[PDB]
């Protein structure tokens, strides 16, 4: 429109209908100039990397991008509490995104002092990768998302991508992408940008915990009509071999026939938070479970959805089997256990195997009069017919969605870090300040200009997402477990600001508090 | 239009139809003041030339000009590869040119 | 039709449309008499096999069969090159099969 | 149709309308099996060639082809005489082609004796290269065309083609063509084949000889209003330099100004048919004019249309400047001059330069008091503005058309051997006997069959061409030169059969007997 007219209003609210909840969040953003308007080839050689497992090749772009792939970007703690305490499931339906109130500033430095002024004629470029023609980086748990607290002003992260690499070198199959080779809208201070997105059909997330275990689905009062081999010898010596059979009933539930079995496994090492119970050696990387791709080892992290620990074993965790969040103010490198928040998936112990245990035991030989029957620990077990399992729970500060890789085949493409897997997720939204050259020389020079006016941009961003709800219809008589704040007095209110205005999330919040039968 | 409204968008893409390919390219340009707004007579004497074969007479103008008479101004390397590997011939048909987002400093 | 009239023509060509390619291939075949018009029980004993892993039981029929389950039966090397250099994917859609110009000797 | 019904009639006649003549010719052909149904790579190594100039690479196909690219295939000698004596020009308009009365035979050899029988169920395959996707070999003066005499039965020539070569080896750019990769009609004894072709617009062939010379177009009674420098010195000593000018008139026609000049040249060596006037040395290849392409020298043959000889110099010919036809029964290698028929282009001496002379003389220096004026013989001269020329004449036994090479540029694409140049000439008509395998083994073998029944095919071929005529409207008073037979008694009639039934063409017949002004 014009310089003196706002191009949008501040929309931040949650609307709770019967089967739907609409979340709207608005944030103020700041966008600097990245790479001084240049594309730069990057690799482990440029960053000084040495290990083969961490070698990479890619490019850093002068473009930024908007990321809102975390639940706290849309749900307040109270809204999250309502969702998790009142619904058996939820899923995103549609998306509305807006950029408005664009403000481009120029910075001039004379001598140790910088002056900031408006540049009303400068432009900012925005476009969406609706055709998914660029590498998708929103599927990784990267920082730079919209802040959970609406009053926080955030910096737009720089967009970068990786391609095929051989050490620090590239190959002929490696791809280079120029983001200026895409049509993009150019916005001055009076212009705004908006688009709508429809989520593809995804299953409802399981925001419930099973009230039954897979091995306890039988009637505890009635025998089965099936038999089991109870004895093989002749009880109370030589030549004592005689078959025996008994009815599988309530007294021996472990041997009853069952139609379904727990889901797959890939065993993790077990770590205690009581440090003196751990071995006196360096076992992080060495002791960890991993997978290999083209000679590179990548940590199995977080891996298959598996129960974090056995009942009562709360002190133990799988070495890389769980999402680890950092508390407010936590450092980047080598922080103590009290500075991080270790999530756990104990709710899925009713259907999923324990991460630090074998799947089970399997026969490994043919027993005879000369050879005793032998069994072997199944340390990893693939998908088998009749298996059932629960996916990893999602969290308030955890990811929402991920892009399913474009491959010939996949199985249960639920993101392993939690969330909704989609072939066509919300498109990447890329933003960049248009370069403004400084005064050029009065004589023609064919070289590209390298002198630009120092600029940055700021504005507001709004994203509205409609969520579909799956209401609970339980006939359970006793009250359910519910997420609740603690009344006991404390220096600060949980999920609030401190005396210095710092917002903090004191704990990870899952979604599985209500219960339903298996 | 106005100071605070963009006069055009960034269009840079290639569209491949059956018998036609449409190339669009957008660039950012900078234009200084040439000859301090003056027309100047130029010659090999003004530039110090001596040889008869390189003697010339002309004028330098304060005007600039836009030139896109090179194939890489319109075709990306991948588009060029497609064109050369899949076609026995090609020729230009029509042209569209735009200047927008003027900023004078 | 008749003895002196051909029952079909030689069709062997590839037609490249926008999103579709139609491949046609014609070949000359010869069919002898198999097993002297008999069905015969066959096994690894009849062929002299001894290993358990290669033991088998079956029948050999006096019938022949037409097989075109290889890509080079339909795509020339140039057509294959075009397909692989210009397309992200392909799949068969429909089939037409013909036998003609029968000659029994 | 059926075995016992003819699929076509014998059509061989010429119909003379006002401005059009329609020629129809029917011939009986025989088609054997070529290369035993195989494609074979051929090169100068396979044929034993050694010279770089004659090196080649290509393929020989089992297909034959029909060729009617010679005028005597359509015009009888009497029709040719009428055409050349009554018309100033002619050009082909449209084409009709027919194959019918197909007869396929099988040959069986027991012991030194062969038995031939019909194979009523066998097929012959025919198709036309209407899209010009195969190498065009009809543009070369190859043998194998339809015989001039309708009663002669001819053998179908085998189709072969050449591609890019480096010595006897091929390169990556070389192309291999499979003629079975084309849709073709399969014909039994009851079937027939036919198609129609329309000639693209071509200029009328010049079937006239100019009655004026390019240097004698002025009025012989009137002076020009232009002057010439007659003298430079001071006639009848030193210091005698004085300019002079005179009117160019009838007394000095050589110096008159002229608007047009004779056409281009590329000088040929001069050979006498009186052998004792030639040099006592071997000068064929060495003394010949040539052009070079990629390091290979190709004889300039016949080259630019140039007058064969000066007036009265009938004994001389240009070393490779003229079409040479062989008399009936003439051998293939090293025949005497009386066994061949040397064509001449003396009719174009009025506009085209003499093949064995320089184009002219050009100044090569600046004359002065110290240096005498110098001139140099122009041995070859390219196209210049104002040039006019006549193309090479066509002959009864000479070629009709040729395919203009598909190139970015060309100039006056009239075939240098004579005829009509076309981007889309009459398409190649390719024919092959369908292989008929012998008895295969009773056990499956994956190798391609190499045992086939010995077969050949025979039938009739008809081609009808409509020619447009350009009538003469001359006001010449005296009678014209006309082609005529000689009444004087002879043992045989010219253009007739001998006592052994051998048809012969005793002389080449041009088209340029009538006259018109320049």
């Amino acid at each position: 429109d014009g310089v003196g007219s706002s191009s949008g209003n501040w929309h931040c609210d949650s609307q709770w209908l019967g089967d739907r909840v609409i979340t709207t969040s608005t944030r103020t953003w700041a966008l600097p100039t990245y790479n001084n308007h240049l594309y730069k080839q990057i690799s482990n050689s440029t960053s000084g990397g040495s290990s083969n497992d961490n070698a990479y090749f890619g490019y850093s772009t002068p473009w930024g991008y908007f990321d809102f792939n975390r639940f706290h970007c849309h749900f307040s703690p109270r809204d999250w509490q309502r969702l998790i305490n009142n619904n058996w499931g939820f899923r995103p339906k549609r998306l509305n995104f807006k950029l408005f109130n664009i403000q481009v500033k120029e910075v001039t430095d004379n001598n140790g002092v910088k002056t900031i002024a408006n540049n009303l004629t400068s432009t900012v470029q925005v476009f969406t990768d609706s055709d998914y023609q660029l590498p998708y980086v929103l599927g990784s748990a990267h920082e730079g998302c919209l802040p959970p607290f609406p009053a926080d002003v955030f910096m737009i992260p720089q967009y970068g991508y990786l391609t095929l690499n051989d050490g620090s070198q590239a190959v002929g199959r490696s791809s280079f992408y120029c983001l200026e080779y895409f049509p993009s809208q150019m916005l001055r201070t009076g212009n705004n940008f908006q688009f709508s997105y429809e989520f593809e059909n995804v299953p409802f997330h399981s925001s419930y915990a099973h009230s039954q275990s897979l091995d306890r689905l039988m009637n505890p009062l009635i025998d089965q009509y099936l038999y089991y081999l109870s004895k093989t010898i002749n009880g109370s010596g030589q030549n004592q071999q005689t078959l025996k059979f008994s009815v599988a009933g309530p007294s021996n539930m472990a041997v009853q026939g069952r139609n379904y079995i727990p889901g797959p496994s890939y065993r993790q090492q077990r770590v205690s938070t009581t440090v003196t119970q751990n071995n006196n050696s360096e076992f992080a990387w060495p002791g960890a479970s991993s997978w290999a791709l083209n000679g590179r080892n990548s940590l199995m992290n977080p891996g298959p959805a598996m129960a974090s620990h056995k009942e009562g074993e709360d002190r133990f965790f799988p070495l890389s089997g769980s999402l680890i969040f950092g508390k407010q103010g936590t450092g980047r490198d080598n922080v103590d256990a009290d500075k991080v928040m270790i999530t756990n998936e104990e709710e899925i112990k009713t259907t999923n195997p324990v991460a630090t245990e074998s799947y089970g035991q399997v026969a490994t030989n043919h027993q005879s009069a000369q050879a005793q029957a032998q069994t072997g620990w199944v340390q990893n077990q693939g998908i088998l017919p009749g298996m059932v399992w629960q996916d990893r729970d999602v969290y308030l500060q955890g990811p929402i969605w991920a892009k399913i890789p474009h491959t010939d085949g996949n199985f249960h493409p639920s993101p392993l870090m939690g969330g909704f897997g989609m072939k066509h997720p919300p498109p990447q939204i890329l933003i960049k300040n248009t370069p403004v050259p400084a005064d050029p020389p009065t004589a023609f020079n064919k070289d590209k200009l390298n002198s630009f006016i120092t600029q940055y941009s700021t504005g507001q961003v709004s994203v509205e997402i409609e969520w579909e709800l799956q209401k609970e219809n339980s006939k359970r008589w006793n009250p359910e477990i519910q997420y609740t704040s603690n009344y006991y007095k404390s220096n600060n209110v949980e999920f609030a600001v401190n005396t210095e205005g710092v917002y903090s999330e004191p704990r990870p919040i899952g979604t599985r508090y209500l219960t339903r039968n298996l």
